[PDB]
């Protein structure tokens, strides 16, 4: 298998002004010594640092990108948000939103994040490689047309996308995001839209807070096009194992994909400081495993997994490494050093009993028939 | 209300090997560029920056204290295990164990942060502060009289507990220790005694890993006086406070303690790294305030909290500074800025349901119901 | 002997947005990873600490302050300044000047930074203690009326020597600046004024860059009460000797200060950054010493020292702490673990003998005679 | 031009114990909150980002190596030496001797960077580029065959050059050595050799402490084969021209080497806290300029250029840059941000004429003039 790998030192030259974690700093929050931001380029390049030395970045397809143009990021987003990101940028930075902090400079890296995206999207239709992976800093999924969040800046995967379609005339892409937020941006955006199903997995209520949205399953013509998996905090392995099975699969069978884009943050995993459930490395591994299969049969192994949340510099890079690995063919000599620890941590029977019919329940609310993939 | 704050600066010079969070660096576990340890200072030590531009310190007994003796330590610990300690101290650090790992000099300031703990018992005991707050870093709970475990060293509580007998003949201690992780250290040590009731309140299978221990009561003499709340893992406020109502109040109700001792981490909150609970500071004044609450009816407002673990450089600072004002009486300008976040993301009606259920079963089982 | 130490944790709460070193990130200037600005807490942060584990802290006469009014800040800086300032402040910071950036609530800091120094003269001046010390972050030397330079938001020694002018009529105050950087606010701010002989050594051509400033000794009424020193780069211990000897000393007898306020930089050690000269912490020791027999002989002991620049984490701390040894008459346990280390590096005779010559023609050109220090 | 950059990921992963900046943390000084060692991957690190954002790695070969066999590294070192090394890397590290801290695979990884060094001699001896840089972490120059200083641990240049003698049979190679500090390590193993011209341009007296060196000009066979050139402290950009034109290229056509190799160090800069130089980016760029210019004379072009030291995370990346771009004949689209500034700090007329009229003596002492 022919893996592309989609990266630019530059993405990792954002920064924001100080916070500590996500809090910015100012009035009771003191100035880290070291840390500086949650979205820090600690986390991707470590990955990358890890994919290097691992011998990985040898065996794929590594490319760069032009940014994105105005004509692609104005599909999505109006000009005056271009300008005031642009005006706010070419003043030092500041606060684009709540939760929305840029540096100087931002606005062309964001720029070039989301070429990476288009440009992944195009490869992988194109012919050019059978899947992608794009490492796109600054992130995505949370960005609306004009209201920047949860430090998206634009809406890579839906620029993206646009685009795909005015080039290619791709007619079903399905987006499956599973960073452990909620994909807002992704879902407001082709909420009334059935040629894009957009499936979120996150932890109910976390980000942003309060929302679960299982009945928020699309309007009108994109009725049923949309579905959210709010699963209950604490969760790991099976939990999102069983999401896969009876929600995720079922629907994309349904739906019949003719491209797969993925919103993959690792945020879900076992230590990250920006949620509270307990994936490993294989858990990544395993989902990634399950939506290439349904590539394969629907979308001519169509896959793009872009790069979105994952707060933990410590175990991020073994799961973006599984997951390149699981895209690529390839197994590195690499050995998660937090594998079996993370495995005696799981929720117990009770508990993972208690998960699985609620997504039980879940799967009969969307009207998924329990089928068996099939080509 | 008279509150002691022990707390030294030295403690937060105590500094082990690069770390990657815990996992120490080698392997494919590259440098980071900046962080180094889990157990870093910074934790520790903004929250002791918060408490100064707060002035919640000017209203404090701010106390240090010797380090603790060797007499001290040997009540708990062999001396072989404080010549290895100190040896490997000497020559630069290393591993003293399976994730415990010190710097230069980790000996005698692991001694200071024993020390603290012994001299904030004492202060009680001796009526010199209604209450206490040790920072002793670094901590304790987890530690083996002759097995570093988990980034302790000494077992500070123990220590202060037994030399807090020697001296003044306390009969009965409480020890509620709310670290997110399981207070295994204090549970072996007084496993089989009764004049030490310890209630570990941890994540069901956190650290130590796959660890639960509902059916961990204690043994022979000490039967009834172990126990062990495994929470689930994504409980927050709602979880802790029906384990504080239906299984810690009711069992410091029947135990009347002298003297009542809070293993206190912050690693519950919502934000930490280290485990998957969603506590808020508000969490930690209330289990504080219920605690200070037991203290006063049954052992004379006897109680001191020392400071265990807590990663979030970030949030620790506010979950401890709550503490402290609810121990001291006394509320700070200070407004917790994720607080508001942090209650949207409580489990729902039914997760919450689940846990309580479990809870009822649990406190019948213990037979406090 | 009773030494106040006017500090307060706040001060070191104040950060600016992300810098390498004192370059601005952006453009070719990638963030780092954890460094973050120049003007970092962790240096005067490093200095409290050892302060605190040497026993010193527990010694000296520790006070806080209350932050600069209006009325104090007015007597230097302009109201729109104070405006300009507070607006860019409370709208999360940026660039109060060129080198002067702000983070969110850097205005309140600033101001607290100033009402520290205001209240270690009056301290002094009131009898409350010998001498002082005021660890004031954000620094003042380079700020102008008018103008933040030099990450200095206000003159806080400009700003604190009127205050004491209006509240207790002090008549001849020394400014002797060892800041290794010129002192260009205080020499502009008292340049026509006879009051307050403003003394600066520097690295010649260092900060501002490319000023010397010898010929540069006041004007009309302040003619002869202004006075540059600048030291070649490279030099060391001696240097500093025989400017304070041949240039500093005979200035002080000859101006009869009723107070002395230095201006105590520790950027001129030999390992810092943000300069090229040699000091060890025995040569700050020294400088301190010669600087209260001045005041011991002339202005009652009345003698106070601000902290104002100083980059290196490490070494600043022990510098730092050879003053405040020096100012309260206490030696700790404290060993200084580069002081042999220096001694080696310090300039050759050659070099020694042609920067002593440059000096004694100094001295004759300021018409210094070379008496020797009396009572 | 065709130049070889011999790099890798691997390097950038030795880490040694905690340290402020060169301090080993332990007495007085307290662990850094963020930093830790003065040789830190960052430095390394931001060189690559800067040459990755500005285009040229795409212009250079990108080549890495394998690590340095047994063979290679005992023409310099002595077996105990390597033994004394692994065991003191498989015990998590310490100290291997005064200013030569290891971390944890501190061994393969300085046998990787001592690598990258042979393979760029060979390289360039074989035809496969014109000229090569070589990203050698950690750094070798200071370091003898039985006693790592410094922070070298291996004399990378010297494995380097002994390999490529066996291997090509070259019979002239220059060192030229414009780290700020004195590269003993070189000057010690070729003292008494004419086959290798070793020239230090160093601060006086910086490191090691209170060694110039200018009467040390090697012995026997190898008198007038050695030269140190120790400029005095505060020097910049005149300082090391004058030096080069007037001892340096002298001293190369002189020598008439077969092959230069440069130890380039770029802790000369402007803001290094290791040194007092002010060298910008350009005095480096000229420097490579002469250097490459006495190699397309003597050598057939043969220039090979070891990154060394240099502590300054913000501005070694542009000193570097500029170094590589005038090895490729590459001019990027970089400007140096502290280039107009770090002019205006330079020496004046009086202390550069000083400086010169000693450099003029000391050719004449060399015989140079
Ligand atoms: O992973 C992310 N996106 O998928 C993320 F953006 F980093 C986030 F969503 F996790 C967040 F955006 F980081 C966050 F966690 F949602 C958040 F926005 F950072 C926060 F935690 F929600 C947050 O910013 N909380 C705050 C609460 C109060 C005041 C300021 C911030
Ligand atoms: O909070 C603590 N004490 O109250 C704690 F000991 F720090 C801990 F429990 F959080 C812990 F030590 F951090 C830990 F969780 F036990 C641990 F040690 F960090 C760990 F998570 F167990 C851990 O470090 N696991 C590893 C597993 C494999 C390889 C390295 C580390
Ligand atoms: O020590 C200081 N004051 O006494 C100092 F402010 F930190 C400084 F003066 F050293 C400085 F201000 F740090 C500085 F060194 F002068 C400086 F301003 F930081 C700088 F080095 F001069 C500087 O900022 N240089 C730059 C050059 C080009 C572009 C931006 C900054
Ligand atoms: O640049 C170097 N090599 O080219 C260098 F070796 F790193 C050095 F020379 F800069 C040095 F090693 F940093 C150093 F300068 F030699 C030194 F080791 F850092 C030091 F300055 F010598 C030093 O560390 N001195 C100490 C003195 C007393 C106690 C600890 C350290
Ligand atoms: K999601
Ligand atoms: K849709
Ligand atoms: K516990
Ligand atoms: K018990
Ligand atoms: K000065
Ligand atoms: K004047
Ligand atoms: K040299
Ligand atoms: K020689
Ligand atoms: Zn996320
Ligand atoms: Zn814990
Ligand atoms: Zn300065
Ligand atoms: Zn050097």
């Amino acid at each position: 298998r022919r893996t592309a790998f989609f990266f630019d030192e530059l993405c990792l030259w954002h920064a924001a002004g100080p916070h500590a974690l996500t809090l910015p700093v100012g009035g009771w929050v003191q100035p880290p010594a070291a840390a500086g931001h949650a979205e820090s380029p600690e986390t991707k390049r470590r990955l990358k640092s890890l994919l290097d030395v691992s011998g990985l970045t040898a065996r794929l397809q590594l490319r760069s990108a032009p940014p994105a143009s105005d004509e692609d990021l104005l599909r999505v987003h109006p000009a005056h948000y271009l300008e005031r990101f642009k005006a706010l940028s070419d003043a030092g930075g500041g606060s684009l939103g709540q939760d929305a902090p840029i540096g100087p400079g931002s606005y062309e890296i964001a720029r070039l994040s989301a070429g990476l995206a288009i440009a992944a999207l195009d490869a992988v239709l194109a012919g050019e490689a059978d899947n992608a992976y794009s490492l796109s800093r600054p992130p995505g999924h949370h960005c609306l047309p004009d209201q920047a969040m949860g430090f998206c800046f634009f809406a890579n995967i839906a620029v993206a996308i646009e685009a795909a379609k005015a080039r290619h005339g791709v007619e079903r892409v399905a987006v499956l995001d599973w960073d452990v937020h909620h994909g807002n941006g992704t879902q407001a955006i082709y909420y009334r839209r059935d040629d894009v199903l957009s499936i979120s997995l996150h932890q109910d209520g976390c980000f942003p807070p309060g929302y679960s949205g299982a009945e928020d399953i699309g309007e009108d013509r994109g009725r049923g096009f949309n579905l959210n998996v709010p699963l209950l905090p604490g969760g790991g392995h099976d939990a999102y194992m069983q999401a896969m099975q009876r929600i995720v699969l079922p629907a994309l069978e349904r739906f019949r994909p003719q491209l797969i884009v993925v919103a993959s943050g690792f945020d879900a995993n076992a230590v990250d400081p920006l949620a509270r459930m307990q994936l490993h490395s294989d858990s990544f591994r395993a989902m990634t495993a399950m939506v290439r299969d349904a590539a394969e049969r629907h979308a001519g192994g169509r896959l793009v997994v872009v790069h979105e949340g994952g707060f933990s510099e410590a175990y991020v890079p073994f799961c973006g490494l599984a997951v390149i690995e699981e895209l690529s063919g390839v197994r590195s000599a690499v050995r998660d050093p937090l594998r079996d620890f993370i495995e005696l941590q799981q929720p117990n029977a009770a508990f993972r009993d208690f998960q699985r019919q609620r997504l039980e329940e879940l799967a009969a609310q969307f009207g998924l028939c329990p089928a068996q993939p099939l080509q």
